[PDB]
Order: C-alpha cells, then structure tokens, then sequence
C-alpha cells in the first residue's frame, strides 16, 4: 500500500504511457493542457479510478472523444486532492483506454520554481524549474503519483521562441508554434518506463557545450564554460557505472546546472540529470554528486523502491555504487574516507533528530508523514553501512559488486519493496545464509539510531583531520600562537572539509578559538561551498558575530537546502542574529523555493 497517494493503486490499474501537451504561461505562472494517460485495467469490470492532484485546476475529462464525470475530493494537506474519474465503459482486465485532461496548473504548484529575469544569471529571461520527486509530481499534472506505476511518456511543450525546453527524455526537435508565432514548441520521448517522480521539466536561456560522446552540459550562457570544465569526468564515471552496473539504457546522459535556488544538490532525472551550481568548486572536487546521480541510472531509475517507505533502497544503493566509482578513480583509500565520513553524517542526524526517533529508522512508515519533512541523510547513510556491512561480511568488494550488478538485472524496470531485496540477497549468497543469519535485520532495517555495528573503514586519509580537529579542540589560549597556514599543507579540499566536520561535531569551541583559526586558515576566503558551509556553521555556533552577514549571505544567494536550512536554524539558535534570520526569512520567503520556503518555515517555527 502507497500511504503518500491517493491514486488508484497498481492491483486495480496502471499508467503505461503520457503524452503531455502543455504551454508555459511566464505571464500568469500556469503550465496549461492536457495529460493524456493510457491506462491498463488491473480488474474486471472496472468503471471508475483514482488519480492524484495537488492545486491543479481541472477544465475538463475526455475520452472517447465524449466529456466525462469526474470528482475532485476534499484536500488532504500535503497530499493534495483526489480526483475520481467515472469512465464511460466498464473496462475488463488488461483492457486499456486513454484518459484526456484538461488542466492548469497553480502559480504556488510545489513541483514548480518560477523565476523573474532578475533571479537568473542573464537578468534578461525567466526560467522555470520541476522538481517532483518525491510526491509533486501530482502539482504538475493529474497522476498515479506513487513509484509502484511505471509508465513511458512522450511531450509536447510550448514556449515563448527565444527559450528552451527541457526534459527527462530524448529531445525529438522543435518548431514554430502553429497557435502563436512568438513561440517554439519542443518535443520529447522517453521510451524507457519510468515512476512519474521522474518527469522533469526546465524552461529558459539555456545553452549546451558537448563534454563527453553522450554528455551535453546545459546552463545559462555565463556557466556554461566553468560546468563543462567542473563536470569533465562524468564520462569517465558512466564507463565505471557500466561495468558496475551493466548498460546505460537511458540513450544520453547531459547534466543541467539549474540557478542556484534549485533545492538538492542533484536529482537524477533520466537522460538529464539536474545538479546545483553550488557544485561548481573549481577544481572538480563535489563531483562525487555527479557520481551519485550517475548511479541512480541503475539504483533508482532501472530499480526503483515500490512506495517512499523503501527509499533507502534508492539511495543506499546508489552511495554505495557513487562510491565505488569515487574508489576506481581515486583509489579504495579514498572510498574508505569517503565512506567513514558518511558515518559521521550518519551520527549526526541520528543526534539531530534523536536516537529513538522513526525518522532515523532505514525502513520509514510514512503515513500521515509529509516525506519533506522526513528527508535527510539516514537513507543514503543508514543504507550505505548496511551494504558495506555486508560486503565485509560476505567477502569483499568484489563479491559483493556480483551482486550489486545481479540486483540490478533481476529487478529492472520493476518496482521494488525491502523483502524483495532481502530475498534476492539470501538467494544470491545462498551458501553464505549462516553468515546472513547472523546480521540483526530487525535493528539494521527497523529500530532507530545509529546501526547496531559499525563497520571497518580505512583510517590513512582521516587521520590527519582527526588529528588536526583533535589538536584545535584540546588548545588552550597558550596552544593558540602554535597554530600556522602549515598545518594545511598537506590536506586536500576533502581533508579539510573532514577537518571542519570533525571539529563541528564538537562545537562550540571557544570564539578565541575560531577567530585563531580565520587568523591562521582564512577559510573565509575558501568557496567550496562544503567547506564553506560547515566554517560558517563553526562560526555561529561559538558565537562569532563576524560570521553573521556570511552565514545570512550564503543561506539566501543559494537554495540548497543541505546548506540553507541549517544555516537559518544555526542563525536563529544565536541570539545575535536571531532576528536577521527571521527577517531575512521572511523578506527572502516569496522568492523562495516552495518546498525550501516551508521547511525554513517549519524549522524557525515562523508563521
Ligand atoms: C533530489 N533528492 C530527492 C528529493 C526528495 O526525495 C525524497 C524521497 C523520499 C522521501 C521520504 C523519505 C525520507 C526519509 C527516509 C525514507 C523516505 C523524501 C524525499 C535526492 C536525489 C538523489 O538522491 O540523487
Ligand atoms: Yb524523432
Ligand atoms: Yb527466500
Ligand atoms: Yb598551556
């Protein structure tokens, strides 16, 4: 049972194909026109079914070329509004038809960005942005928004001409539209079935520069020369996938740097994967998100979890293959560092929200749970340690990639649960059960906290974080004048961003402390936003009022929600600046992401 939709569920009839033709009205924030959706019955005798909305405005329902009887039910909060459609003729099972919908779309649709020219890097264009996983699909179009329903889809999109259209699938060309001059319409299929979480859409002046044999990069004007450059080993990284995870089946991989509201650091919408500038360090070195979404080509996009509750099985899956990758090009000791660090992530959710609490279990109930507000990284991480866990238990990387790439096939292009995988686990290492046996699967998949074993990582590339970290947190005022830029002479980028987590983990330190530290470091100057990040964040909680315009500045210019969303928490947690926070929240809100907007929202307890 999917608890976030509303929506028929697969036993009783499923979508296996849109074909969405739509026009985007800058004027009036509305995407407008129809979805028409093939639909299988799963039943006999079916005469109505269910879909998924949210603030969509329904004109009307056709099929069979006949308007039909249709009920939008009461509002469900975050899940939106049922929408009933009474179908002409009782349909028998395996029967399909095609439903037509006329819509609209709401200018507050939480699927949706709409930018002014003033918020893009041109200033002299709008863009719009999807963003629908997990469950905002439904505010784009009428739906079975629930990822236990595959479905191909194909689009047809309108635009005002001197704009560009994108989306999750192969583009097939564009014209003039033959309803107004002023506009192109641009045409798209995706031939791969795929969850409705995937459907994307971006609308603006956007520009691509080829990187790769199957690789455009696509941004405005101004980024595209520092993405190409920041985004050059992605295919180096499909070629690995492949071998980790059999063929791309997905024709193009391109990479679309969004403005820098976009609320993730990538989503990996397939044939064009969505990413944050926020990535664009200089030097190449956050491409591991690239790694990341890569490997959701397989892990996600191929097999895909059945209902939220199994998203682990998503993102576990995909760290783990994201890390390999990372392991292949730079070398094991480094996925061991990269592996270790993710724990330490792990360790602080798990503090943030509390040990005992549901959040922080690997297999959520997501019933009457907003999944926005369930996010974070106990999927990724949680589900990272399992299956690296498993893999020193069960023998090695190489044993278990075998598996990993079994997985893959056995399941692709399905829809997948938690004992699904479990099952297939003991059947493929079915002479090592009595090593299985011995994993606690009920803690591991269903008890909050931190895992019930840890397990063994490489120390060579952490060492010296650990080493510095430790070395700042027992100074005294005495120690202080000890400290020198050479300290980091030998710490790469990801040395020092380990460093400043380490450190963080134990903040506050004393302000004399951190003032020693700009004075010696300068991380003032550094525009790695993952250092940048956890050094402001260092800075507000020991109390630095220096850091504030930083922090304000940082939580505002850019939208990730990884960096915003504690950056407004930590700024409303200091008394200095715990009016700004809300002020700058509230003169930011309008312009916000919608999704980001309610959950800085939610965690400053503002309106
Ligand atoms: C883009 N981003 C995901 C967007 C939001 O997706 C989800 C997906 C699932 C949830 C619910 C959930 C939260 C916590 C644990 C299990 C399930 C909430 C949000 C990450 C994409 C990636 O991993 O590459
Ligand atoms: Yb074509
Ligand atoms: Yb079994
Ligand atoms: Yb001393």
């Amino acid at each position: 049972v999917d608890t976030c939709s509303l929506a028929s569920p697969a036993s009783v009839c499923r979508t296996k194909h849109l074909h969405l033709r739509c026009s985007v009205d800058f004027t009036r924030r509305t995407l407008t026109g129809t979805a028409a959706l093939t639909v299988q019955s799963q039943e006999d005798n079916l005469r109505s079914l269910v879909l998924d909305t949210k603030d969509l405005t329904i004109e009307k329902v056709v099929i069979n070329g006949q308007e039909v009887k249709y009920a939008l039910g009461e509002r469900q909060s975050y899940k939106g509004s049922p929408m009933e459609i009474s179908l002409p003729i009782a349909l028998s099972k395996n029967q399909e038809i095609v439903i037509e919908i006329s819509f609209e779309t709401s200018p507050k649709s939480s699927a949706l960005q709409w930018l002014t020219p003033e918020q893009t890097s041109g200033k002299e264009h709008p863009y719009l942005f999807s963003q629908c996983q997990a469950i905002h699909c439904r505010a784009i179009l009428p739906c079975q928004d629930t990822p236990s329903v595959k479905l191909t889809y194909t689009a047809e999109v309108s635009v005002p001409k001197e704009l560009v259209a994108l989306m999750s699938a192969i583009r097939d060309g564009e014209t003039p539209d033959p309803e107004d001059p002023s506009r192109k319409i641009y045409k798209f299929i995706q031939k791969v079935p795929i969850p409705c979480y995937l459907i994307a859409l971006v609308v603006g002046a956007l520009e691509s520069r080829q990187i790769g044999p199957r690789t455009l990069v696509w941004s405005e004007k101004e980024q595209v020369e520092k993405s190409a450059y920041e985004f050059s080993e992605t295919e180096s990284m499909l070629k690995i996938a492949e071998d980790l995870g059999g063929p791309y089946v997905w024709g193009q991989y391109d990479l679309l740097v969004l403005p820098p509201s976009f609320p993730y650091g990538g989503m990996e919408n397939p044939c064009l994967t969505f990413v944050t500038p926020t990535l664009l360090a200089g030097d190449k070195s956050l491409s591991n998100v690239i790694a990341h979404e890569i490997s959701h080509s397989w892990t996600g996009n191929l097999v895909t979890n059945k209902t939220w509750d199994h998203f682990w099985l998503n993102e576990g899956h995909t760290v783990y293959l994201e890390r390999h990758i990372c392991g292949r090009l730079f070398g094991e000791k480094f996925r061991h560092f990269n592996a270790l660090g993710g724990w330490g992530e792990l360790q602080n959710s798990v503090k943030t929200f509390g040990e005992t609490h549901p959040f922080t279990k690997l297999v959520v109930d997501l019933t009457d749970i907003d999944p926005d507000v369930a996010y974070s990284s106990v999927p990724y991480e949680k589900g990272f340690a399992l299956l690296f866990y498993l893999e020193q238990l069960l023998g090695g990387p190489e044993i278990f990639l075998g598996f990993l790439k079994a997985y893959v096939e056995k399941f692709s292009y399905k829809s997948i649960t938690t004992d699904d995988w479990k099952d297939f686990l003991y059947s493929y290492f079915k002479d090592k059960v009595d090593v299985l046996n011995q994993v606690d699967w009920n803690a591991w998949l269903y008890s909050p906290g931190l895992p019930p074993i840890k397990p063994n990582y490489d120390m060579t590339l952490t060492n010296a974080c650990i080493a510095l970290s430790q070395r700042w947190i027992t100074a005294k005022e005495d120690d202080l004048n000890s400290f020198n830029a050479t300290d980091l002479k030998d710490l790469s980028s990801h040395q020092l961003n380990e460093f400043l987590a380490q450190t963080l983990q134990r903040a506050p330190l004393p302000l004399g402390h951190i003032k020693r530290m700009q004075e010696v470091y300068n991380f003032n100057a550094i525009n790695n936003s993952e250092i940048r990040f956890r050094w402001l964040r260092l800075c507000i909680q020991s109390k630095w009022e220096d850091a504030i315009p930083l922090a304000l500045k940082m939580a505002t210019e850019q939208g990730r929600m990884k960096f915003t969303r504690p950056l407004f928490k930590d700024l409303a947690a200091f008394d200095k600046s715990h009016d700004q926070a809300v002020r700058t929240y509230q003169e930011h809100k309008a312009s916000m992401h919608p999704v980001t907007a309610m959950l800085v929202g939610k965690d400053l307890k503002v309106d």
